[PDB]
């Protein structure tokens, strides 16, 4: 299968490739936000929305990945090799998981249309040469 | 965050806590079943159903765990340690993925009410001692148990 | 041109590979079945279905392949590479031909919907563990 | 069997023997024509026409034959007879497939009636001795 996890939400992996990898917050920050804002709705027995249905699975996937990596590191011998596997998991898997978490949290919070427009505008920005690039990077806001 | 991936679908891990590991097809078998029965909808741009959404997410999670574990193994030269990590993954995360994929495929196929009734009855069965339960488990199928089509 | 010989019938190579390759009857058996059941319709100057229009072309393709393989084998000096070429043709192309002939004969005989349901059901069956499936395999039948 | 792949479409292998074997375009040219004109219908999931149902199978036959001949030539350790292999192919199977693709692309572009009338008229022409044969041979066209 060639599943794109954003195609049903109107985006694509080429649209989120606009944003760099240094843009997405830490997974701890994203999960703290998710808790604070939608704990009672993610722990709820209800299809409140596809964004919830997907954020739950993303949280569980992060849990499984962290469990595996922790077990590996503990059963591992060299601290260099431990930090090495940590770097690999962080970059690859953390990047993808926080792409997903960011997308879905931001959608729930602001709007799917707003998030797509934000990706487009951020692409405009990050493509603009720095001599004509405003320092006020785009940012999602409700106020 | 105390999330149950089935509570949203009317199930629980305590309801699937009975189904043994022997009950779930291999992950390759389940992914083939998906690719062959619902690919045109899993690769679709539509929210066909919560089951499709969860199935997409589960497939992504499995692919990611496979990348991780494969890289780990190929970097751990010792085949003993490689097979050890493989046992761990196939026992915990592979089992959870089989459980989830089975739940969702079986729901899409037969019905949520039907699958939950089947889980209740299978629990009644597997909780019962063998000396007092029928030997042939309860069966969920798209066919008469004679297995003939017309 | 990225053509699927089944998507005009509602199936797919991914769905017919969903079954094992040890399941499909031999090509001799399938051609005999055809000559027995639909010869006077395949040799007819009528379409009568898309299934016949496809089955005729499948049979002719098999004829051409057999002709070529036989000719190369006959003109090949050694008797050890004929086994290699016949194994290659059998597996690779004969498998596709078996799938196609089975699909079309079974469709004409039982029903397109029944054949597709049989595909999915037999796949799930052969993929399920034995202790939690019906014990005897599924089969297509016209006899109530 | 005695399947004639054209009598389902109103012709015969002896009504196309009116045209020589030099008359038929190359398979490359014919597949290019098909891609140009009926790609989105050959790739379609619809029984758009028996001509489509047959063109798809012809293209797949060509694919399988090419695969086989390529594999054979590769494993073969002499061009001296690799060329003879491909000669046999282009002489028998390539020719049959050229006839088939020509017939179907034409019956799709111009019409079955027009194509059969063209075959009859071209038989008249190519039978007429050269001393009495007009130079403006018949030809299939949408324009004068």
């Amino acid at each position: 299968m060639d599943i794109d996890p954003y195609k049903e939400f109107g985006a694509t992996v080429e649209l989120l490739s606009f944003l760099p990898s240094d843009f997405f917050p830490s997974v701890r920050d994203l999960l703290d936000t998710a808790s604070a804002l939608y704990r009672e709705a993610l722990e709820s027995p209800e299809h409140c929305s596809p964004h919830h249905t997907a954020l739950r699975q993303a949280i569980l996937c992060w849990g499984e990945l962290m469990t595996l990596a922790t077990w590996v590191g503990v059963n591992l011998e060299d601290p260099a090799s431990r930090d090495l596997v940590v770097s690999y998991v962080n970059t690859n898997m953390g990047l993808k998981l926080r792409q997903l978490l960011w997308f879905h949290i931001s959608c729930l919070t602001f709007g799917r249309e707003t998030v797509i427009e934000y990706l487009v505008s951020f692409g405009v920005w990050i493509r603009t040469p720095p001599a004509y690039r405003p320092p006020n990077a785009p940012i999602l806001s409700t106020l």
